């Protein structure tokens, strides 16, 4: 406890000395409090105007206007402690799981080097302004790597000075660059090195990109089994446990020298220990400490969601197929049987799952997975908007199954070959390409904006009548070599400035595993649409009279828009699309 913290906390005290109260009406149960001192401050979301001039019929489709308008109270719960079989049955899967993800990796520290070049191309870090303006200025001046260094040989001296988090179903938490540097040292292995990848974990499907996720969950169909499971957890962050964070730690039992040291630093003093500091408008800064939930860098937070949801979901597969009987106690016999399933057959049940963070589908053995609850409801992963101890329903059709917000679609070419596409109501894809984050956009980061969501439509969504129209009409309204641009950065083949058939060929043929004849398409006219049914039922406008003068007048809206861009070179990708060509 407060040996850990303590230092932390009594460094903040004395940088808000005037300030520091320890307050009576805090309105912490679960968060240990240890005092409060004055603040006042907080972004919204903005409209991107180019999109929206050109999707004119959805100005009156409140799904996609509602999108740019705008439970604390789950942050603030406690998850009890698991029994003592289900912490023997995580601690033998955790040190399994670990063993096979390493059998072909090697942990290693990442670099300065790395880090630099990560912020001098904006991912988004979760760091904060203070002493330098951004994170591209503190990582040139030398003064910031001295700070970094006496808070590394106090890590090596096991104890913490400056990691602290700032809080603000979306809960993030931010620390200053030096502390995310000191994480990604010790920890960026697992995303930079693909330690999720579907070829390194089975079950994961870190790197595969939107257009191998639907090919993925149809080859998860081909097993022999039950129905496909895709129970979400009910506010997963929250409902890590201490005993996760500990099965999580034993990455660096396969570690050694400084970096053992530097990694068993952060899980100790950063992650089973937390520093947080909340903006209460009663205005106070609140300084609050708990051992348990996640609350890591957003990238770390990724690769050790997936690891505990693999975890977690082996776990209830054992379940099902009855290697033990009660999470009550495990018998010393139990332990060999879960033991000898993981050797036998635990690469078998990995493949049977796709698992990006909290998010899984699970093609079990049979159903009897359905009714498997006792480990996954102790574990604390409780399942959303289901009873307890309801069955699970399950889904017949891999074309029905909901993940990572899609579904996917079995779409034939006119020649025969077939392609799995990623799909989502065409709402929210408007909705969301009409939003931009922050301020200070000039009309071109604007435009390049919009220019990154129409390549996206054309490589991903191509398939949808209404966002095949809208990306040609974006590309045809911004120049043609103005660069596509975003804020925080899946694979993204659409961020180029390569003609986007040239890009589908590469991404939907000659790249595509699961396409065996290579012949390249020639045309957009030989890439096929959902029949329109489908298209309507995925929330096409086709077959209404906004939608009908919006494609016909297509050349006025984006007039409109290039007129506002001014005189610059476009190029008209309309004739692509067979209605326009003459
Ligand atoms: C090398 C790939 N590539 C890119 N990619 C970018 C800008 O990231 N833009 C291109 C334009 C023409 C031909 C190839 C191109
Ligand atoms: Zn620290
Ligand atoms: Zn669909």
């Amino acid at each position: 406890n407060l040996d850990i913290i303590g230092k932390r906390i009594e460094k903040i005290k004395q940088e808000h000395e005037t300030s520091w109260h320890y307050d009576q009406d805090h309105p912490y149960k679960t968060w240990a409090y240890h005092g409060s001192y004055e603040t006042k401050q907080t972004a919204s979301s903005m409209v991107n105007g180019v999109v929206r001039l050109l999707t004119k019929p959805w100005d009156i489709i409140p799904m996609v206007t509602q999108m740019a308008m705008t439970f604390k109270e789950k942050v603030d719960t406690r998850t009890q402690e698991p029994k003592e079989g289900t912490k023997k049955l995580m601690k033998i899967t955790a040190e399994w799981l670990w063993k096979e993800l390493g059998k072909k990796k090697t942990p290693r520290m990442c670099t300065r080097e790395e880090f630099t070049r990560k912020v001098r191309s904006n991912a988004a870090l979760g760091a904060i302004f203070n002493k330098w303006k951004s994170a591209r200025e503190a990582v040139e001046d030398s003064g910031f790597w001295e700070l970094v260094d006496k808070e590394r040989n106090l890590h090596l001296e096991g104890k913490c000075e400056t990691c602290v988090y700032n809080m603000m179903s979306r809960a993030i938490w931010y620390m200053w660059l030096g502390a995310r540097f000191l994480e990604f040292e010790a920890l960026g292995f697992l995303n930079e090195d693909h330690w999720f990848s579907r070829e390194n974990s089975l079950s994961g499907v870190e790197g595969e990109g939107l257009h191998k996720l639907g090919y993925i969950l149809r080859d998860v169909s081909k097993k022999e089994g039950g129905a496909m499971y895709a129970d979400d957890t009910a506010g997963w962050d929250t409902r890590i446990t201490l005993e996760d964070l500990k099965n999580e730690e034993m990455v660096t039992n396969h570690m050694e020298g400084e970096h053992k040291k530097l990694a068993e630093a952060i899980f100790k003093l950063t992650y089973q220990n937390k520093v947080v500091r909340v903006q209460r408008p009663t205005t106070v800064m609140d300084i609050i400490s708990r051992r348990d939930q996640r609350g890591s860098g957003q990238v770390v937070t990724y690769g050790l969601n997936t690891f505990t949801n693999m975890e977690a979901q082996l776990i209830r597969q054992m379940e099902g197929e009855g290697v033990f009987k009660s999470i009550q106690h495990l018998t010393v016999t139990e332990e060999i049987a879960v033991k000898n399933w993981l050797v036998r057959v635990g690469r078998e049940r990995l493949s049977r799952m796709a698992i990006s963070g909290d998010d899984c589908v699970v093609k079990p053995l049979d159903d009897r997975f359905a009714s498997a609850l006792t480990a996954l409801n102790d574990m604390g992963k409780v399942r959303k908007d289901i009873q307890q101890w309801e069955p699970s329903r399950g889904w017949n059709d891999w074309t029905q199954v909901p993940f990572c917000s899609h579904h996917f679609h079995e779409l034939i070419m006119k020649d025969g070959r077939v392609l799995v596409v990623p799909c989502r109501n065409q709402d929210e894809l408007i909705g969301r390409a009409r939003i931009s984050q922050g301020a200070g956009w000039s009309l071109r980061e604007t435009a390049c904006l919009g220019k990154s969501y129409a390549q996206m439509w054309s490589l991903m969504y191509f398939h949808r009548r209404d966002l095949r129209l809208a990306a040609n009409a974006i590309c045809s309204a911004v120049p043609s070599h103005w660069v596509p641009t975003s804020r925080t950065t899946a694979t993204h083949e659409w961020m180029t400035t390569e003609d986007m058939l040239t890009v589908w060929n590469r991404v939907w043929i000659q790249e595509n595993p699961w396409m065996e004849d290579k012949t390249p398409v020639e045309s957009w006219e030989e890439i096929p649409y959902l029949g329109k049914r489908e298209d309507q039922w995925c929330g096409s406008l086709i077959g209404l009279t906004s939608r009908a003068t919006w494609a016909k007048n297509i050349q006025t809206a984006i007039n409109q828009v290039r007129s506002l861009i001014g005189n610059e070179e476009y190029t008209d990708y309309m004739p692509s699309m067979k209605r326009f060509r003459r």
